[PDB]
């Protein structure tokens, strides 16, 4: 890993945008104004699409699970609109399920952004689960809309596929990050050989300073995520880039 001090102010607007999901803010979540409520019950999937008139984009923001104390890792061949798989990719059912429950609905609203925002690029962004869902929307994103530019950033995720699926992932036009947490074990779950999911995009770290971040190398930089001696849900995992999840509010006075 390198120092990368100016990645900081992006990942740490990316934290708190998720944090914002998780509030439920009304309106607005930051610079975001939020068109379209995104829910599904059975899956507890939620978040937000809309757009930012600052930042000239069109944003989906994923909540990521109300508890975080069962996931389905099932591999499966996923199939979503817009979107061509090669045979080999394989996802998590547990992430799969509840995406593919919100794809077209979040497709179908951005597309309507588009029209309206002609010159706006694209973005992705989510915490823990929300990251997960994230890894699969910037696919989703890129592939049904291929003359936008695309960044995506997932915070504390796991990984949720095989190689050939983090393959195709990192084969996408469009720039897909992994922001992680000090003392969070959550992005080296599924690492283990016997399981042996894969992640991909480019890794950032920090212990919630922008004097601390790092660009990671590779995937299992052990530097950053990897290295931590971290397991699944440890006490890092609320926290990323300065934000804990669910203190940011909303910007509603900013």
């Amino acid at each position: 890993a390198t120092a990368d001090a100016a990645a900081f102010p992006d990942l740490h607007r990316a934290a708190k945008l998720s944090s914002a999901a998780y509030t439920g803010c009304i309106g607005k979540a930051f610079d975001v104004t939020i068109v379209k409520r995104i829910y599904d019950l059975v899956t507890d999937t939620n978040g937000f699409v809309g757009y930012s008139t600052e930042k000239k984009t069109i944003a989906v923001i994923m909540r990521g699970s109300t508890t975080i104390t069962d996931i389905d890792i099932a591999l499966i061949t996923p199939e979503l609109s817009g979107v061509t798989f090669p045979s080999d990719v394989k996802i998590m059912r547990g992430v799969h399920r509840p995406w593919s429950a919100v794809h077209d609905t979040i497709i179908t609203e951005v597309k309507a952004l588009i029209a309206k925002y002609p010159d706006y690029t694209l973005e992705a962004v989510g915490h823990s689960l929300g990251g997960a869902l994230t890894s699969i929307a910037h696919v989703a994103l890129a592939q049904n809309f291929p003359d936008k530019s695309l960044v995506s950033n997932a915070l504390n995720a796991f990984p949720i596929g095989n190689q050939a699926w983090a393959d195709f992932g990192t084969a996408q036009a469009g720039t897909f990050n992994r922001g992680n947490n000090v003392l969070d074990g959550v992005p080296n779950m599924y690492s283990s050989p016997l399981v042996n999911f894969k992640h991909y995009g480019t890794e950032y770290y920090s212990s919630g300073t922008e004097a601390s971040t790092v660009k990671c190398e590779g995937q299992r930089d052990k530097s950053c995520s990897a290295g931590n001696g971290m397991y699944a849900v440890t006490p890092g995992h609320i926290a990323s880039f300065g934000v804990v999840m669910l203190t940011a509010g909303c910007g509603y006075l900013s």
